[PDB]
């Protein structure tokens, strides 16, 4: 289960937002990163539409971000298996997104 905490933004689980990917009828695209789902429709085009970013659209992208990798088994809501100089790498990201998407909720597992 989760903790029904979503009243004004939400709560995905990682493998309902990989639903959130976009090419389904093109859903609403949602990238999360360490737990943080930003919204991603106004860079739709970039990741929901078989964009460069696809990797990241619908999908938790910390442990790739922090990898730099964009191979789908890495792409993964999972941060704690890696260190320090790999979690600076995903934080980089974090911050860029954080600066042009807005976190409307989390990601859950």
């Amino acid at each position: 289960m989760g903790h029904h905490h979503h009243h004004h933004l939400e709560e995905f689980t990682a493998e309902q937002l990989s639903q959130y990917n976009g090419t389904d009828e093109s859903k609403p695209i949602y990238v999360a990163i360490k737990g943080r789902v930003f919204d991603v429709t106004t860079g739709k085009s970039f990741y929901g539409s078989g964009g460069d970013y696809s990797m990241f659209a619908g999908k938790d992208a910390s442990r790739a971000l922090g990898k730099m990798s964009k191979n789908e088994e890495d792409v993964s809501p999972s941060l704690e298996g890696l260190t320090e100089k790999e979690i600076n790498t995903l934080n980089d990201w974090e911050t860029k997104f954080e600066a042009k998407y807005p976190v409307v909720g989390r990601v859950v597992s």
